[PDB]
């Protein structure tokens, strides 16, 4: 029993986190293999930053320019290419700790977690959502970039995020490891605007599961509704629609707790209208949307 | 910018995890040097639950009773013991990834990170504090126990924690890793009720500190307040009472905001009054109490 917001174990990542350092701008690299993954953003300077031209940036770096730290070990650098918004430095050794990995990229309401890091070095991991704007609400302070998002399956990392900067509302901004961003963000010191940060409908449905199978069943109405009319009060209230493939995902929890998906739409309805009436669900004053239906099922039945 | 609830690291601790297996039951261990740490409770069987006499089950059972495995590999017992509620089992072979460690017993409103485990397997990191009735709420399941709760000061891991069991209330208890229980809780299956769980208010204020220093600022009222006053008012609405111990250890949030501490118990004092008017803090419905003032200072610094 309980409920907590959890982390994948971070081991697997603490393993492959380099400092990368070029002149003077020192940020963190994601060593799998022989290649090295960082924020192309670390070639910028003082005032680069405002309108970077990378290419033209690269032209005056050499391998020799990139400083690979790997505990305090340096690495020699044999090569380095841009994808994207991310630099891979080929280094002369592999990383020994590497993990069985892949490289995903994420949709908005899935969550992962970040091992956030400073200097190559972890300081902390915490859980995350990719949000429907594109954007993740983490803790990430000066020289966090290149830390990553990440999902486990048993002995698999599926990288999903690098971190590459923070918005000046405070929200954060990265890219897949291929160097996409997430949502319309460019690496560049301009003011950039967040769309609406709408719930995760999907992720709410499952955390009110998570809650009944806990314990937690004050909210459970005598009401049902469709899809149709969840959808009208959900847009009223700024949650993302919820489609029948949302349902489908949702089928497990709904037939281990018997509360059919759509009258759980309904408790939710009835928690949007009526509000909470300062009760909480699983701890929490606000309906929570970081966890995703697998979150729930992986975290009610202990997988490792 | 930002703040989470950020777990340490987990892969020290990764490293220490094993399976222990007695008889027929199964639970997890924690491997530093050549001796494994476990509930005692591992020698239960199906009913010995109810009124288990500890040291009269441990006389049946001998070093190859126990059965311990690291990873795939089978480790061989050559000694065991019992301190407290802890079995310690020698092994003959001591852990290569044996972290710096310590074992130290926290007090209530003390943070720590906690490895669930299964099977000697890790499956999740979550950051938990001690009640102030000497519980956790954690999320775990059974097979959890032997799961352990940890800080790290840069490369030395202190142990705190190891679950043991779940009260009828879902709520958990455990040892530290001398075998003490926290709390006046027992390893059997009888009724053992918590005590009232107060607010960590010390662990409040700090998070108020944090979300100033985040641009969370609307809560700020125009008030001061006293220790005396402030405290009539915490224990009206079940918060722990403030002492001159949490004021000192607020100091540097203090200095870093500008903030006077006993200006920030009344802004508390006027949330508790009013309550938070359907308005957030750092994206929290209700006032977060399982963050220290080390542990806002930290998050807010970058400590690796
Ligand atoms: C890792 C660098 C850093 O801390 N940044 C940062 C600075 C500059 C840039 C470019 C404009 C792309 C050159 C990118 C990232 C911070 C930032 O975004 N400042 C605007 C940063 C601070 C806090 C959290 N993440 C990043
Ligand atoms: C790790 C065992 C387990 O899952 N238990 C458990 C069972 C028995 C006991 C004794 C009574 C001391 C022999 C202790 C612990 C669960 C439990 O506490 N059941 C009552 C358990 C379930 C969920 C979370 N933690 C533990």
């Amino acid at each position: 029993s309980g409920f907590r917001k959890m982390a994948f174990p971070s081991g697997k990542v603490e393993g492959c986190m380099v400092q990368v350092t070029c002149g003077t701008t020192t940020l963190n690299g994601l060593w799998l293999d022989d290649v090295v993954y960082c924020p192309r953003h670390v070639i910028c300077t003082s005032e680069d930053m405002l309108n970077p031209n990378y290419e033209d940036l690269l032209i005056r770096k050499s391998n020799h320019n990139f400083l690979v730290q790997a505990g305090n070990v340096q690495l020699r650098v044999i090569g380095h290419s841009m994808q994207n918004c991310v630099l891979k430095l080929k280094v002369d050794t592999a990383n020994p700790k590497t993990p069985k990995y892949k490289f995903v990229r994420i949709q908005p309401g899935q969550t992962f977690s970040v091992l956030a890091c400073y200097n190559g070095s972890p300081s902390g991991v915490y859980q995350c959502a990719m949000r429907p704007n594109f954007t993740i609400k983490g803790s990430f302070l000066n020289g966090s970039c290149g830390s990553v998002g990440f999902n486990i399956d048993y002995d698999c990392v599926s990288f999903c995020y690098m971190h590459h900067m923070e918005l000046p509302t405070g929200v954060h901004a990265g890219t897949d490891l291929e160097g996409n961003f997430y949502g319309p963000f460019v690496d560049r010191q301009t003011a950039q605007a967040a769309g609406t940060d709408t719930t995760i409908t999907v992720n709410v449905l499952a955390w009110l599961y998570a809650a009944v199978i806990n314990g937690d069943r004050w909210f459970l109405n005598r009401f049902t509704t469709t899809l149709n009319d969840f959808n009208l009060v959900a847009m009223k209230y700024n949650y993302e629609p919820l489609t029948q493939d949302h349902v489908d995902i949702l089928g497990p929890l709904s037939a281990q707790t018997g509360i059919a998906v759509l009258d759980m739409c309904a408790s939710l309805k009835e928690l949007l209208q009526n509000g909470m009436n300062g009760r909480t669900i699983l701890g929490s004053a606000l309906l929570e949307d970081e966890f995703t239906p697998f979150d729930v099922v992986r975290q009610c039945s202990g997988v490792t």
